[PDB]
C-alpha cells in the first residue's frame, strides 16, 4: 500500500466534494444538462443523482447537503403521481423517481409519505416484459409540441429501458420483480446496453450491482461475466476508451471502476482498479472537477433500439438547423461527471 496514493485519494475526493458543494445554485440544487430554448436545465434528476453519489461520504456537511437536497425534492410536489422529473416543467419519469428514492433512503426518508407515493408511481411504469419504462405516453406526449412528432410512435421512449430498470432495482422493493428482466437482457459478451446512455459501463455496473445486492448465487456467474467484460473495457493505461474519447472517458472509466468492485479476490481485477484510480487522479482538474463526459442521447420517440442507431451526432457540434432527436448532449457544468468519479474513488479506495 502506497500511503501517498491513499492520501492523494483523500485530497482528490475532498477537492471534488468542495467543487460539488460550491456548484449548487441559489436554493441549493445541483443543475446540469441543457436543452436550449426548450426543456432547459436538469435539476430534480441531477440533484437526485448527485446526492445519491455523495451518500457514500462519511462527512457531516455532505449529509447536511443531502438533507437539503431531499427538502428541495419534497417541495417539487406539483405532479399528481408524486413522481419527480428532469426539471419542474417536465412530466414525471421513472429514472428521476428511482434516483430520488435512493437519496431518500440515504436521509432516512424511505418510509415518508412522499417516498411511498413515488414508489407506488414507479409500479405504473412496469412493462409486460418485466422491465421499467421511463415515461407514460400520455404524459410525455402532452409535454412535446413538435409538429413532425405529433403522429409518431412513442413506444421507444415509453418501452422498458435497461438503464432505468437497473437503477430502480437498487430499491429493495423492486429488486425481486426486476430480476428476470435484468438477467434476460445481458448480452453474450457479459454487458448490458442502456437506452439513454452512450456508455454501456453505466447500465452494466448498475445491473451487476442490483444482482449482487439480491445475494442469489444463481446470479453470481452473470456478475463475474460482467466483471470480465469490464476488465476487457479498461485498457492497461487505466481508462475506458471510446470513439469520442479514444484516450479515455472519465464517466465510462468511473462506472467501469464501480463494476470492478464486484470481484474482490481476482488479482488482475485488483490491478485494473489500481490503474483506473491512478488515471482518474491524473485527470482531475485544478478546481477539483473532471472533464464532462456524461453523454445522454435522445433517440427518436419511436426508436426501440438506440444502440442500433448509427447516426448519433453531438448536439453542440451540429452546424446549422438541428434537432434533439438523434443527438447527444453532455453535462456542461461537469457536475454529473464529477459526482460519478468521486463516488467511484470513495468506493474503490478501501480495495486498493
Ligand atoms: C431517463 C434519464 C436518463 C434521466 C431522467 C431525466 C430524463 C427523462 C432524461 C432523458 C432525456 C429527456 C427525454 C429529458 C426530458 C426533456 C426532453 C423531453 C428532451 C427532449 C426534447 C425536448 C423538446 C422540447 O423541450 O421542446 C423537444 C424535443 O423534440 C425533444 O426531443
Amino acid at each position: 500500500l502506497l500511503y501517498p496514493k491513499l492520501n492523494q485519494l483523500s485530497n482528490s475526493i475532498n477537492a471534488a466534494v468542495a467543487f460539488l458543494l460550491e456548484a449548487r445554485n441559489l436554493e441549493g440544487w445541483w443543475q446540469d444538462f441543457n436543452f436550449p430554448q426548450a426543456a432547459s436545465i436538469g435539476d430534480e434528476w441531477v440533484t437526485a443523482y448527485v446526492g445519491t453519489m455523495l451518500a457514500t461520504l462519511p462527512y457531516a456537511h455532505v449529509h447536511e447537503a443531502l438533507m437539503q437536497a431531499w427538502e428541495l425534492l419534497k417541495i417539487r410536489d406539483h405532479r399528481p403521481t408524486g413522481e419527480w422529473g428532469y426539471n419542474y416543467i417536465l412530466c414525471g419519469d421513472a429514472n428521476t423517481t428511482g434516483w430520488a428514492l435512493q437519496l431518500a433512503a440515504a436521509v432516512g426518508a424511505s418510509d415518508s409519505e412522499r417516498a411511498q407515493q413515488a414508489r407506488a408511481a414507479l409500479a405504473t411504469h412496469l412493462q409486460p416484459n418485466g422491465g421499467i419504462a421511463t415515461f407514460a405516453e400520455e404524459s410525455i406526449r402532452a409535454y412535446i409540441k413538435v409538429p413532425d412528432l405529433a403522429n409518431v410512435s412513442f413506444q421507444g421512449w415509453c418501452g422498458a429501458h435497461t438503464c432505468v430498470s437497473a437503477a430502480v432495482a437498487a430499491l429493495p422493493e423492486f429488486r425481486s420483480r426486476l430480476h428476470d428482466y435484468l438477467r434476460v437482457t445481458q448480452t453474450s459478451q457479459g454487458n448490458w446496453e442502456g437506452y439513454w446512455w452512450s456508455d454501456h459501463e453505466y447500465t452494466t455496473a448498475l445491473t451487476a450491482e442490483a444482482l449482487a445486492a439480491g445475494g442469489q448465487a444463481a446470479d453470481q456467474p452473470s456478475i463475474e461475466q460482467a466483471v470480465a467484460w469490464g476488465l476487457k473495457r479498461l485498457c492497461p493505461q487505466g481508462f475506458v476508451a471510446t470513439s469520442k474519447h479514444p484516450n479515455g472517458s472519465t464517466f465510462a472509466t468511473a462506472w467501469c471502476l464501480r463494476l470492478l468492485l464486484l470481484n474482490t479476490v481476482d488479482a488482475e481485477v485488483k490491478a485494473a482498479r489500481a490503474a483506473a484510480i491512478g488515471w482518474l487522479l491524473e485527470q482531475q482538474r485544478p478546481n477539483g472537477s473532471w472533464v464532462s463526459s456524461a453523454y445522454l442521447r435522445i433517440p427518436y420517440p419511436f426508436d426501440r433500439n438506440p444502440n442500433q442507431f448509427p447516426h448519433w451526432r453531438y448536439y453542440d457540434e451540429i452546424e446549422g438547423d438541428k434537432r434533439f432527436e438523434g443527438s447527444i448532449i453532455f453535462d456542461h457544468n461537469s457536475i454529473f461527471t464529477t459526482a460519478t468519479v468521486v463516488n467511484s474513488l470513495v468506493k474503490a479506495a478501501p480495495m486498493l
